[PDB]
């Protein structure tokens, strides 16, 4: 039995101690402490001796988190081979690439769409992206799409979202890009509905100038499912809900459940959504092993993920080098 | 300037008047009243005759579905098909009241499986360990027996054998929408949303069709009968062209995620939808597309600047049947 | 075991049947069906033969619901003695009275406070109240406050929020007012923090012109607690959270739990709030009897309450006359 | 025009830099960065010397608390006192960093009871039937033994005897704030928020003080020793005058409900707070005051039009300690 007690600032300000005290603060602060423990357990397992490791970690995140600064946090983990599989939606891929061409700016949620549109600005929450960002994206992308169609028709290449994402990361060739690092470190990225964003727009426009590109999603299902099936252990770290959450969980259901699971999302369960489902619902399905101790932190990941990474993965920088 | 005033039950339980009074009740009841007006505007426009010039442009699509003055896109999350909203959606599709459907994997497969075995009411608090030990799967406060997926597997596998065969010998190029038309044809049951969708030439888009039970089956099946390819590129052209050659477009989206954005993005291609009604529980504070207000979509050009979009913040299991009752169901005659 | 099935519109449109089908629709539609059952059970119990009745029903609602049209729904129940005790916060009292003097208008959530203020308009969600409403309120209220101070000092009256609310309902003398009906039918209204609103503002200003008004909250605690203690049975219908929810639940804890409980609110549990607590938390405290089958509908009450009343209380208009 | 950019862990775990980087991270992390700036502006103003003219006006209150250039109101919901945020709040009050406290009943009593017996960590899913059978009470994912309230009763009853005695023989006129100062004096424990509040002349307002355990005790006690009166009218004058004669005011509100509105309403009396930071989980769609954005308060005049209010949409158990760490705790010296 642990007593409730928050950090005493009379000790002054030691950030490591402040974060550790969340565990005994209550509510989501406590779930955060539990998440720190579970992610550390995943890491300890991954570091256990038996490129396969003792724990295959699946990292999932929604598109908007890549628009946010969490893009740097994710790039760090991938850059240092701290996770093994990435799952994100379409915006999650393209905005990482576009950020290497032009920046995203801070704004406000209340900015009116009429005025923003008249000024050629697109709103993403309290962030802003100029139309010009997509124009630079198009110029950068078109010639790569041409090579892709050509390799497909003359070199037998059977594109899938994951193969395309590896290619784009390699093409962006910028150390700031999550996907540049992913393909460099052989970390696969799955995105079944990769056509649902600006990269879709471009593939669409491009098909009328150079028809034929095929993106198969069946081979990619085989690829992600086998990542979980042949794993010694698996851990799931999912920021947000939707396709990203279910696609990673369903892959783990194929091995009869994940050994560790930490979720950070704002969805609520009352609407029956998969996004808002507590990890306990996933246990009924077999997505999470019955003996696992899954953790869900109900919070905006822009606030929580950097702190979680600080108290876990960043503390093991050594082992990961 | 309308005054706030709720329905006065001293008038008795006059349901039509009760529902109309939501418009002046406030908060989400008022948003509901606005959604009703917007969906009715969508319907009024759809029933408008196509002029010679309009008809010329709208007919520029390959689809054999009869052109209308307002192409209505209906999107909904998987769980709503597990819920009884499955009957509400089937009704609209059965009577050609909407033109394009967009749903995620669970949204397709659960409609089919419901033709083989039912879904049951449960509780949100039921522990996963006990449910699993008892071969039961939880979806919110609903329950689905493991057995449901076994029946699905038996029904589906032979169809997948045929599809691969057709792909390799007849040169078929499968995409999620083509597969969903085929499955609906195969289920051949009037209680199925997709049976009616293919019968009425209403295309169904699902870019991440592999993310669910149907994906499980395709996966297992691929090991005995390898080779099935589901291209999502052709399907993007198909859904976008539906928006591009529309005289007018209306969007009715239940829930968020891929379903919401895929419809909005198709409409960005025509520079915005003319009408939009959203019913979802997501909030905007986390910067999610799901939780974004319609006004965010206006900045992108997904909703025309002159449109008067509406979002009802509520569980669609409660709101959608009421919305349909005050809009589409009132125009049943016109649709027959 | 009940199968999931929604209303089939091929039957055409029968509203009674449409509402009944919510029970088998799933998610909150089902909780709504359960709420209909529980409220009907309360009513059936109240109608059971033994002015005490076989079931004392406590109706609680937050201030904003009185700003909304739910004000008419509540007035109906009180007008016909369908509930026995009312609990609402300060805005919940004053806005009912003010609505008899000037109306509230529809607006939008996005209206900017700067412009609204420059125009003398106050925003409440997507509703609008002109400053002039409070001026009429002040004119109406001042002379009543004078009588109250006088009765207190010369007639021994010991004011409490509930006594004041009865007096104001009687003074507004308008059949449209919830409180006019409450005092007419001897339905007490509790509001411990009655000073937290415009009526507080007025009591404040008035005290400098005619000092001395005392509002005791201790006697009112005795009054509400004894309402639950001496009840044969009790049912709780609570719209929203906060003081309104806890004050009714705590009164029922004094009789070892309510027999029936139906909650309609948008609060979530993750932040540890009492507002967002599931009814099951209340069972741990003894606020709800262990054998009760409490129901919570996660939804905006402006949408749900009129429907609930239609399928329950309004269906028994006869018995209540 | 600031660009979006998150902290780069390649720089190592530099906590100060990590927290600063929240400002350019986006969504609520950015709102956090803004809250930090706003609370620091509040502090910077509070440390500003009072001019002769200012000092004259600010000294027009009866309170013996030393006038400052910015009167800061701190509000928080009951459950946050049950949580470890109780230590965060006690720290601020202990060092005179805030001037007025507003909390609900549970927010007062649980601080006192924590001096007699602890609160324990639990889980949200623990069933009420079993907990009750075991004499345990649940508060979110926290646990409080029935025994805690027994100890409270033993500690409190004698104090209530004295209070009634003082009321009847010494003519004391109790109000929630006076009772809370007395209870804090009585608990005489440096771990108590209220002990420090009364020691440092920081008034605590709670209009609905009867809504909790302390109300239970007053209720039971009234039957053996009848007569205790708690007037809420005097307390409204007291809290309003604190805002009216302030040179500047800042509002820091954790959670919503009475605590949020009571502070905002006091500030409406001076025509608005100069600074405002909110940290709550409520949403606006239901029209609630709790869920209202700061901009709604601007329409009322509760927040000055020129102010730049901030709301962080998050559980304060996670955010408040971080906020305090980057603001008040950095100025510890100045407050000693
Ligand atoms: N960034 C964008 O807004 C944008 C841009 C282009 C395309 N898209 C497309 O929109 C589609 C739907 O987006 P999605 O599925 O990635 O996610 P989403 O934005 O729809 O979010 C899904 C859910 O994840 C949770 N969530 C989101 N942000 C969170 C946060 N900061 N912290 C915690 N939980 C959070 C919420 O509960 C939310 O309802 C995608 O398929 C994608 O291709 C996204
Ligand atoms: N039925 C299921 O739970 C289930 C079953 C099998 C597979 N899946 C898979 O899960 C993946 C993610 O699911 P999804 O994208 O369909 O949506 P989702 O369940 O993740 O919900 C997305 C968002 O829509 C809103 N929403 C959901 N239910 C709502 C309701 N009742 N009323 C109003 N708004 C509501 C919420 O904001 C929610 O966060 C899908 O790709 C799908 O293939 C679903
Ligand atoms: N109407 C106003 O905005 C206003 C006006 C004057 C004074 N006040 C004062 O503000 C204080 C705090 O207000 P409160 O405690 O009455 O409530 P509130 O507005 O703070 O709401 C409390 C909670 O109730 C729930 N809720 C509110 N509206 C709901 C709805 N439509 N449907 C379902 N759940 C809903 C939400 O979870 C919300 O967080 C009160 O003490 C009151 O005197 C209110
Ligand atoms: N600790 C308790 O649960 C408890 C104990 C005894 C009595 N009470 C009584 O319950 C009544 C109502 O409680 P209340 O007014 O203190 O508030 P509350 O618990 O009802 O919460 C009000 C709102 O504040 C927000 N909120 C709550 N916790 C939050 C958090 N961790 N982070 C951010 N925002 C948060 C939420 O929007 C919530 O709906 C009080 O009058 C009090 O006397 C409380």
């Amino acid at each position: 039995s642990t007593q409730v007690r928050g950090y005493d600032f009379n000790r002054g300000v030691n950030y490591r101690a402040l974060l550790e005290a969340f565990g005994t603060t209550g509510f989501q602060a406590t779930n955060f402490g539990r998440a720190v423990q579970q992610v550390n357990a995943m890491i300890e397992k991954k570091l256990e001796p038996l490129p396969l490791t003792s724990c295959t970690i699946f990292l999932g995140y929604t598109s908007n988190l890549i628009s946010s600064g969490i893009r740097e946090t994710i790039r760090y983990l991938v850059q240092h081979n701290m996770v093994d599989v990435l799952v994100t939606t379409a915006g999650g891929v393209e905005e990482d690439l576009i950020k290497c061409l032009a920046p995203t700016y801070l704004g406000e949620f209340s900015l009116r769409g009429k005025e923003l549109r008249e000024n050629g600005i697109n709103r993403i929450g309290n962030l802003l992206v100029p139309n010009e960002n997509y124009c630079k994206f198009e110029d950068w992308l078109m010639p790569i799409l041409d090579q892709m169609v050509m390799e497909q028709n003359t070199e037998g290449v059977k594109w899938t979202p994951s193969k395309m994402i590896a290619r784009l990361g390699k093409e962006i060739n910028n150390p700031e890009s999550v996907y540049y690092w992913a393909q460099k470190n052989h970390i696969p990225v799955f995105s079944p509905a990769l056509t649902d964003g600006s990269l879709g727009d471009m593939i669409f426009f491009h098909s009328y100038k150079n028809p034929g590109l095929v993106l198969d999603i069946v081979e990619d299902l085989r690829l992600i499912n086998t990542q979980a099936i042949f794993a010694k252990c698996t851990g799931m770290i999912i920021l947000g809900g939707g396709v990203v959450k279910h696609h990673i969980a369903n892959a783990n259901l194929m091995r009869n459940g994940a050994d560790y699971a930490v979720y950070i999302n704002t969805a609520q369960e009352f609407d029956g959504s998969d996004s808002g489902a507590r990890p306990d619902e996933a246990v009924s399905w077999g997505k999470i092993r019955v003996d696992a101790q899954p953790v869900k932190v109900y919070a905006d990941a822009s606030l929580v993920f950097p702190l979680l990474v600080a108290e876990t993965f960043a503390q093991k920088m050594d082992a990961f080098m």
